């Protein structure tokens, strides 16, 4: 599953529909990023630029011009064909091929952007520009507008109104098309396969980074070359560090390992967390905490649907957590009083859910305290966890346990679809999977 | 093999030895780098900062103060301990532990750098600073010097002399210690294991990126988590693109694949290229070009030694290439006349060798046309290649063949040591390796 | 005559009337400007900031908030009272006194602008800001908007629309109130007195700068402390340099001197040019050129009125010039053909008229080729000139003559009012004035 | 008196003498400065650039190249000849005429600086550059050095050492040549004539700014077109504001007026303060404070000589002030105890003396607490004052009196020469001067 030329074109047209007549929208590619000295990180296109183009080159700018309410057209600035540069660094689309390949009306050399952009903006009323997104883009836009402002004797005029297109575009991205959901479904499947592999490979004595290696290899073999975020493999006390990425420790017999990892497939993020015993068998203490986190996730998966909110479901999870922690002696007191005091916060200190899409922490307005009412087409994670610090003032068998269990879901008319249920999470199913692997 | 605290300390002392009395040297950590939105690439420390510290955190500055010819001391600025930040993002060394851990005299919070740096520079004659390396560092240094310049009524004075420490430091890095050579030797071994695995796994129908996945997994399993540069897997015509990293094509029965890949192990780069038949058997045309590139590499490996130069060895390779290309009818004319015309350049358009170390294209002065006389302790690649474009005006059986064969060597008293000879390169040995794998 | 608090308030309200509901307009003071080292030029407030405040301090920002269509208010950020700073550098209005003095609702310390501005912009739909006017202002505004954009978890939101208020404000400034016209009338009178004095003082042997001194002293004695632009005193060949300000030469018996000078009175510019003989008597050649420029000015003064344009009047002047130059043998050919070829351009190479107000080259849209139809309340200069270069291919008696004659006018319902006719310009009247002075 | 081409050349050679072999010094002109919109302040050349050139154009850079210990040469970058630009804005020296006019070896167009500067710096060991002086200059220098650093394959190398030439140059400026002293002597005479005129013109009812007008006219008529700093005319309570420049009040019968004003003559500053009665007659209270300030100045003028310091002379002034203030009942207690408590500070809160030269607050190291030992050739002001605030807790007849009396001196072998004693300061002489004027 992928997103096709015609869908990128539909998206551009949907933005044009929202624009004022006599306007232009400017969407800039990501800069290349140095890793060290003259070496660069693998290129990651800007998510918004990608959303409107599917074009993976730097030094490119998409310009959508809405001349009036019926007439509009698109211009791409992009790197010119250059034999020497291409022999060295890779093929370039160039100007001749771009209109057909991408479905834009005109293509111009990026090297000419300063000579041409002001001409495209001249006489318009509004420019849509994400000011502050990139320094290089602000320089280009500000230079064009200055030329126009100062150019009255050459009959030039600048648009006086500049509108940030991010809010409009991010609201578009918040609601996925069926084709996007298909891509996210495949991302979920690839990511789940990777997590299953990690559980089947894990043995005491392996290092945390070895599971990262298994995961990344599995992503790759399905055509997801890069993770959507840096893989977390936190064993023992490291599982209490939410974004632990050192992944440097030897995994010990008797510890849990928490793996939070997701692929990037056709631009879209998977995002799964599974926690499991390094030696294949939960201890009683580990199982007691695990059961609370799993009940939280299972209840959330039952509840999420159009018309509820992340805030509402979070309230249900908090009750499950406080109730469970009271039963184990980790919290002491009346459950409702403890809930009123947010007594769970030392142990569950992050949000339950975030949007998912072209970014792992995807764009889109959450509302105050994540109260926005859910509607079909929204995609989000569901990620309860409990983290009992090594020095917590709790019964000592619970100290140093960090557990998170996370699935990705899409809100549907009828509830939600779980995109990542193909990797096990019930403790008996985890143990059975690991027992079978450990016998091989 | 690794580099230890005491070696980082020796390096700092060796820099201090070269500094003027009444001076300070400022070495800044790399900034964290955005991948997309709020997600960052995996952190890569600045190579020079790493060289003097082995410290892998951002927001850190090493200050070496040479008060006079006998007295000197070191101050590290680094992130403070912070419970919330560490629960979220990872452990921090902090100030209390840093002096013992890193072997520096004093540690201060990075948040106090603007309040403290000018005090350390006050009254000194010289500041050593890599101006232009990082914007954030230039802002900090310029602000400190401005405070001092403008502070005469507070009895402050700025050093009037600013010296770029890069030339001195880069000359230090050019000559490896035995411990560095041991780390590079292990990097070479890990990288060679990865290339052997790729040859044993490659089959027609696999995608280029699948070999990247095999390679990266092999790096990981030996504790080299990240490549030293973006892996190149160029099959067929893609092998004629020198830094081809799209790695997107299905590898065809009858094509060669060129793999240029290297690990990063304890900061140091491996860098190997091997080219081999996708189907396990060189065609006659492929073998004819391969033999020329291999003779070039084998001759270079015989020649490299103290007292010669990259330029001198390149001359020998050019003769081998022109002679071989004349024999095949790719070039026509008198060999010496063709050499005088640089007639090989359409087919071999890059350098034979680059320095290798903490960067894959390592630091250090090459001399005009890479004429610097080689001495023991220098580490470099040896990478002849021939690239016959699909539209080259040559006998048609050679079109679209790209071959490079690259090893990493250290110059020794007695010649060179080849760090990467544990992956095969003779064509009969490649074929035998692949035949054995293909039967499994 | 001056502009009063109540008029500044009316102007602010007139801007608020044009603003969208749920918006804020930000108008920033001018920075102080270094002359050399720690010394600054005399402060000149930004004309737009002045227009809305009459406040002559730096480090001040006017914020007009239109909460909805009935409710609006104003906030000034300005320097705090500070005993030491005021003992040294001058009194400050401060926060307590500002609301009453300036007629604004609230005043806050400029030192708190970054802590407070984002709070004023939070939740608004539109911000009016002159982007690119001042770097320091762009930094403040961009920082506030970034805080709001990144502050969703603190329930902050940024206005997505930014509108340049310059076009609206500059159209306001283009049409003067009766009180503004009264101030400009006084500026015209002061400037005319200064030009009369210069004619009465001028003698062969004085330096050009001596007339500048007379002019500036006369401005000062009427309470116009500063010129509106750098005074031009171009004698002989220097009169052919349009903005000649060196004013360094000894004025010679037999040369003309061209003086272009204007005062700044309560912020508003006068702008007069007079050309006259250094020795009190025009030569025949000087009179011949002078008569053409004077006819051009006199005809323009008859013509300017509502419903014509600068372009239309310029056409009449060009005909007068070409006709006159043909009669003298400076141009050769058919008058209408010469007009069609713009044959006057080597001798009259600037515009006839510019707007006049808080800036000498005042703000406001001219239309293509200065074709905008004139309406009552517009104020403009009328400044024909002829400049015959020392090396011009013309009869030799005309070489090195530069003549410009310029008056300031206001367009009225009934034609125009000449604000600067109190300094003579008819050649016989100039000669009589100078003869009378020279006898004293 | 002026500074000539040969002296500017001597200064350049004296700097070259101090430079390391294999170096270049870069000295940049001042930017032009906006006053409002498209109008600029009158140009003021950078004092250091002026010191080495006497060249009054922007867009100019002096490059002094010391190739080795015997060979050196100079290159000027400056604006090209341009007929249109010169017709509009003034004559330009250009490249052809500059070598002879200024005494430099070569001149190049400023528009070519980026194409040429790196070529001049290539292969040098040291660049002398005033980093942070001007943004535009730092951009040019940093760009050149970056080209060289990155240009090893083009055989380019950057100087690794950058030295601020300000300390060396400012120490040169601190010691005046006889020709400089002659120019400062004329500046002192012009400034004194202006102050005498102000005393002779002052009448109750005139505004403070009227005396500014008289002063500026007198500067002008002697060929000092511009003041060296903004003129202070503080009458009554305004005399207690040290840099009062509003100059807006009507001067009252019974008040003093304090005038601090100085011309700029051939680049050099005069700087005189005189305080005198608006009505020509000191009151008893005014005379009592005046006598203390005058004794302070007269004693300082007796004492200043080689081998003392500003700090030492200040101690003598403090004793005079405390003793005088005790006698009047403004201070109460034991004189030596009061001196130990710095009890004079509420009334004398500034320094006695500053260096004088191309800047009014001239360059040069003062030493801690202005303790540097004076030597012949140093030029400085001597400016005691007493300022009794309107709300001071002192006998009420002294409230609101601000008095400063300031002369300019040069340290000689034999003591000092007073450059400004031609304007009176003894109270009986002030009164006699004003009585004579008031009778006319
Ligand atoms: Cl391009
Ligand atoms: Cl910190
Ligand atoms: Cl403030
Ligand atoms: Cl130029
Ligand atoms: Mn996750
Ligand atoms: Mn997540
Ligand atoms: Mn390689
Ligand atoms: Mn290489
Ligand atoms: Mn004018
Ligand atoms: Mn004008
Ligand atoms: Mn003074
Ligand atoms: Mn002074």
């Amino acid at each position: 599953s992928e997103i096709s030329r015609q869908e990128f074109q539909r998206r551009r047209q949907a933005l044009v529909e929202q624009m004022q007549p006599g306007s232009a929208a400017l969407i800039f590619a990501a800069p290349e990023v140095t890793r060290s000295a003259d070496s660069e990180y693998p290129y990651r296109q800007n998510s918004d630029f990608w959303y409107f183009t599917g074009f993976n080159e730097p030094e490119a700018v998409l310009v959508l011009i809405k001349s009036d309410d019926t007439h509009n057209h698109s211009v791409l600035f992009n790197r010119v064909r250059d034999l020497t540069a291409e022999i060295w660094f890779g093929r370039r689309l160039g100007q001749d091929a771009a209109p057909e390949k991408l479905g834009v009306d005109r293509a111009l050399a990026f090297s000419e952007i300063n000579q041409q952009l002001y001409q495209l903006l001249n006489g318009l009323d509004v420019v849509y520009h994400a000011q502050g997104e990139y320094a290089y883009a602000d320089v280009i836009v500000n230079s064009a507008l200055e030329k126009l402002r100062k150019g009255s004797r050459q009959n030039l005029t600048a648009p006086a109104t500049m509108i940030d297109w991010r809010p409009v575009v991010h609201e578009m991205r918040l609601f996925k098309s069926p084709e996007e959901i298909a891509v996210l479904r495949r991302a979920g499947e690839i990511t789940a396969m990777a997590h299953t592999r990690a559980m089947e490979k894990c043995r005491p004595g392996m290092f945390e980074y070895h599971l990262e290696g298994e995961i990344h290899h599995e992503f790759n073999r399905h055509g997801a070359r890069y993770p959507s975020y840096n893989t977390i493999v936190g064993s023992g006390e490291n599982g209490c560090i939410l974004h632990y990425t050192e992944n440097e420790c030897e995994m010990r017999d008797g510890d849990l390992v928490l793996i939070d990892a997701g692929c990037e497939y056709k631009g879209y993020a998977g995002d799964i967390t599974r926690t499991f015993p390094v030696n294949g068998k939960f201890t009683q203490a580990q199982r007691e905490i695990y059961d609370i986190v799993l009940e939280s996730l299972e209840t959330s998966l039952r509840l999420y649907r159009p018309g509820t909110s992340i805030l509402e479901v979070t309230g249900e999870v908090v009750r499950i957590m406080v109730s469970g922690l009271v039963k184990l002696g980790i919290l002491k007191g009346d459950v409702d009083e403890l809930i009123a005091q947010n007594a769970h916060r030392p142990f569950f200190m992050h949000g339950l859910s975030h949007w998912l899409g072209l970014d792992v922490h995807d764009v889109g307005v959450y509302g105050q305290d994540r109260s926005r009412i859910l509607e079909p087409g929204m995609v989000l994670t569901v990620a309860p966890g409990l983290y009992i610090a090594p020095d917590a003032e709790v019964p000592e068998q619970y100290r140093g346990i960090g557990i998170r269990i996370e699935d990705d879901i899409v809100i549907t008319e009828t509830g939600n679809e779980n995109l990542t249920a193909s990797v096990v999470k019930k403790p008996e199913e985890i143990e059975a999977l690991m027992v079978a692997a450990r016998k091989q």
